[PDB]
């Protein structure tokens, strides 16, 4: 072999599918970097030869999405990958796709609240029955399963409680019953748990979270573990017209690089926040798969590589009230704002961003998710113990 | 005491004043003249209770510089507001996923665009929808068609790729009267030449990737809204759905909208002289433009286009398929052999051998697509070379 | 005839104008089919071999990039030129001719009422390196021919000039530089090709700020430098490479999107131009109008003989009152009007140079360089003509 | 600690630690919207609000500031401790603005006779057409520079380490030295970046930086950067950069500020690959020598620890046994993950012969006279698993 190419019989480290993945140097150039192709549509030689070169128009399929879709499919271990504009259009075209009137559907009752939301007020009205239970347990999705569900909708870690599921157990059930395993691994990233090794049948993904981690972009992932599965997706991802554009694939090319370090530095910074604020005394609890407290740590410790993971948790003591007042005396390098997984790290307020529906779902009075960045560590928790003091 | 930055306070702007400014004013923060790319993602607040204070929290939702676009667009369609998408057929699809339920009836014209049609009757149907297919040439169609379950009656014109023209005026006043919502794609026509909603239409769907950009660059959709109740849901629903247009080509088509309205009059001026050409072209069975006297339309056409008759134009080659087959393979530069429509460039289709290509031969006869139908679209190139350029291919049918 | 296929240009063909503004230098991209160019958004190149080094003709995004190529193939095409150079600004590639083509003791002649950065460029920097300029009337071409000395090396014209609108004769300029044996370069940003190409005119080498007609929307900055011989070409290339000015691949593609309408785009300003002068001549507040397309502009042959298709997008009058009326005025411009610095664009622009960009400069100068008190220099857009002149207009109530 | 800030503030008298600054510096929210990024101003003119209030809002003219390009500026100057920064478009254009701003007819200047190519390139081919004089010594002995001083000498440019040989400069000392006979010191940081070395801290008067390199990280952009330490230099850069129209471009200033921040975890993993790699070559039988601050045979260790904070950087070099044929063979034969291409310091690992590639023109009295051998490889080392760039490594050598 020579230059160019990659040694017969090689299989990639980690860090190395993550810079170079699915991505060679553009064969007319040279280019090492893909170049973007803004543009709609695509000339072709004939009619005879309608698609010779692989493109036709940008919505159903572009070179650099494309590009892209390949590099995350060989990261999270799957057959094949698609992209979209946002992770929401991502789990709206697997509900489109693998739902129809009368079905039932197995959703996590602490999902992200817009998926919950989709699921609860757009996709019910189709007569699609959607049934929210507790996953940290198994035996629950096992003996929830009607003779109509088609799909097992699990989330893990759980935005924002930080709840386990265990991917493996469930997708055992799921084949013994031959249902739709998708698993939404926002928060936990391929770099620590990738839902397909595990046996799950599809992977939603936000990418605006980690894989963009630059609070840069929008943009959804449906990575497939078979043919079939990714036929239809793509399909209806043309139907639908929610694909990512080629800028958005560029940017997210660019930023997937550094995925590891950033997600190992983040993690780092956490550990060490979250052992901080269960020493502080105006804290209540605090959730972080790392710490001894946490209540899954023997599923945490099977299902987690690498890292536990920038999220984290808290409740500070005295409730809403001092959790408000704390939020609004977080200073500078925080940021109170509304995303996660970003280089610049983020403090939220679920609820206040009824009651009765929300303390069901684990958002207890004074619930704060936080998103560990890659800033010094020391100046997050400065700014963390000032912010308390107010509490 | 107006002075600089200023509107004149009991001026209206003109039309192509709007597609130059509408909408959209200086930054307020530097002076700006273009309003900046917000490439991101989220926005600090200030505090927990002054949420949404400056506007904004999650692009999903809602982003500045799309916020821009909108305003300028449904400014320029002459409706409430506007909703814009990543592609037409996310708008297109929002409409249907807004508006229908299980049980619901749907009347769509047989001739709407490939991808309205297959996005009905493949996906939406399963939801036990029923979209029935009917001509809309004439109104009294639509008028028999509309049940107690008719929510949506969904027209297009001029229509891709037929050119047939609904009259949407007369089709709003039926609407109207039945309590149904109507909803017209207006594509092919551009804001410049028909706005639907001046004509009573409730709901105007646009993909912008044609002539609201114009140069081939960038995929979009617009929902324009004619009331606030309307807008509201459109726009809950595109945050449900996350299929909202992008910052980065919201910017490209605040940019390309400027020029709309001189690009849509040389497409057109470029049309009619290529329609009259190859009207009297001895190989061309059929020509279709709404600017020729063998117009079938003629009367809808002069009552309901203004300014211009339309950039898309399409023709019969006597001989059939082979025929177009072989003339299409021989079109030389400038024209491009390809898939879009209302470019700067020149394009040239065959929607029987590429769009539906995998349909059968006895269906696309309904659609109005003979086999040897070819869609052009014109640029604005120099009109002589695309007449030398068709001239040409005409010569190897 | 022949048996050229889609994808072919006919054997022969000579595209007429607005199609070389359409397509003019790009193709689809071969590995795709892409109907438009991509963006090579990337910095270095991969190599196959060794011994193929550069085999794919590139290497390093500050010697040249495939984006920035396409552009400028097609701006050679455009000004039919043999080679094109792309800057990241006009004064880019303004300070690159002078950087290539003079020398300590060289002499340049410049037109005296050349642009402002153009002026200052060789005033405050490059004569430090004992490069003596003298700037002149270049409304006579005669004035040229007695100003040029043995050691001159380069003749700088510049027509329309910015912003007094003067004209030069580029053809006699061109003969009498050919004549004596100097580079003769021209400044025709303010004609653009689409009126005027110096290099059909005999000059040697033409210098456009495409920040203003190429781009036309107000959004990227950008020059290039046109070359009427390879070995010109070539020099200029080399230095842009050794002084990094390249332009970047994404203004290279925003200007190969804008471009394409640039014919419609200046002959729809240049109507609008022409009804706003004679509007202005007319006016009570107005005491002259210089606009190359009423017959009350000074050099009307010359325009008539050197112009075509239009007479532009650029006007400039002068206020009755002065200074003082200058500035009520432009205070009270309004929209759709913008009060600004750039011209050539879709959004109507109208600033004084004198309160403004030239506020620094001592009276006597602006008088020397015919920038009067009450000097209003207005770029026309595509705007509908009728709120420009109500705009217009109004403003003038006010002085 | 006893304050009474709120959210959006930063804690009174805050100085932030290194990471944070790489993050933050020169950037905050949005005014208007809150946007947690810096809008992009892909835009050329701004409007005025009144012939009084001209230039109130800071901006007119996008050739001469931009506020996407000046918010990229204050993060350099904070990262690189300077009083002021203007970003280029290329760092050839950061060093030819120096030069243009620095050096007139008969003066004399002292450049690294090791300096990037570039830069001699520049300083010979062109600068010296205006009877300028440019003499290249050896810098790794400040008392050479001291006794090299001249009585036109106006500008000593130092470069550390220099490309592509990774010889050191004591920037200290020679800043001492410049100091006390009045002459302008310019240092090229390029390859050290802030991170490891900030020359301005170390007393120079002018940093020099190719944010094609480091700073951006991911071969996307070009640009560069002039780090000023006082007020009157910056503003003579600032003005003629004006007038040379070689101002970045907004797009590429909001790139370079989204690959900022993440510079100090970057440059660490690939100096811990770049360790372990130059290990694996110190030890390697086809290796002749290696070049790298990190590993005990550098000739230059003490200056190195001396000077370097963090890490020693993820450049480095070596030389093959077998001559120019043997480095063809292994340039021909180093598979993926690395790349046979021309840039350095980015995610994606990167080899390079100089003397086969860039400088194959050239004598090679003339190479050997700047330290480029006929083996001589130089290794710009990414951010992937470093096993499989040895792997990679050896492969390419045993073809040698
Ligand atoms: C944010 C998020 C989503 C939605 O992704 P978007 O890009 O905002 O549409 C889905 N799932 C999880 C777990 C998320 O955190
Ligand atoms: C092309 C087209 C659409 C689809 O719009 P996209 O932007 O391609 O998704 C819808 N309607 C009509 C009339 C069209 O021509
Ligand atoms: C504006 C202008 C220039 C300078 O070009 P920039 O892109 O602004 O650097 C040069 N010449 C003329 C005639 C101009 O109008
Ligand atoms: C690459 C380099 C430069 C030149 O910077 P460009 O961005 O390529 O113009 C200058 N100095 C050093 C040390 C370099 O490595």
């Amino acid at each position: 072999v020579k230059a160019g190419d990659w040694l017969p019989g090689f299989t990639p480290r980690e860090e190395t599918v993550y810079v170079h993945g699915g991505v060679e140097p553009d064969p007319l150039t040279g280019a090492i970097l893909p170049p973007i192709y803004q543009n709609t549509t695509f000339v072709q030689e004939s009619v005879e030869n309608y698609l010779s070169k692989g493109f036709s128009y940008s919505r159903t399929s572009n070179p650099t999405v494309l590009s892209l879709e390949k590099k995350i499919a060989e990261i999270e271990g799957g057959f094949g990958a698609c992209c979209f504009a946002t992770g929401m259009a991502a789990t709206v075209t697997i509900f489109s796709a693998f739902l129809a009137p009368g079905d039932h559907c197995l959703v996590t009752n602490c999902s992200y609240g817009g998926t919950n939301r989709c699921a609860r007020l757009h996709f019910s009205k189709y007569n699609i029955d959607f049934e929210f239970i507790d996953f940290r347990d198994p035996t629950n999705v096992e003996k929830a399963i009607r003779p109509q569900t088609k799909v097992v909708f699990s989330e893990s870690p759980c935005n924002p409680t930080l709840y386990l599921a265990d991917i493996e157990a469930i997708s055992q059930i799921c084949k013994e019953k031959k249902v739709l395993h998708v698993c939404d691994s926002t928060f936990a990233t391929p770099y620590m748990m990738r839902p397909l090794d595990l046996g799950a049948d599809i992977v939603v993904q936000s990418t605006t979270k980690y894989y963009d981690g630059h609070n840069c972009t929008l943009g959804g992932a449906v990575i497939s573990s078979t043919k079939e599965i990714h036929d239809k997706v793509f399909f209806l991802r043309n139907v639908m017209g929610n694909i990512m554009s080629a800028q958005t694939a560029f940017y997210t090319l660019l930023t997937l690089k550094t995925l590891p370090i950033r997600v190992e530095k983040q993690s780092a910074n956490a550990q060490k926040i979250a052992e901080f604020l269960s020493k502080h005394h105006k804290v209540e609890h605090v959730i972080y798969p790392g710490i001894p407290s946490f209540p899954q740590k023997e599923l945490a410790l099977k299902q987690h590589k690498n890292v536990h993971g920038g999220m984290l948790a808290f409740e500070v003591k005295g409730g809403t009230e001092a959790g408000i007042r704390m939020m609004n005396h977080v200073p500078r390098p925080w940021s109170l704002c509304e995303n996660l997984g970003a280089c610049e790290s983020i403090i939220t307020c679920p609820a206040v961003f009824l009651r009765e529906d929300r303390l069901k779902v684990g958002i207890t009075d004074g619930f704060i998710r936080v998103s560990v960045g890659i800033e010094d560590v020391n100046d997050l928790i400065d700014g963390l113990d000032y912010a308390l003091s107010k509490a």
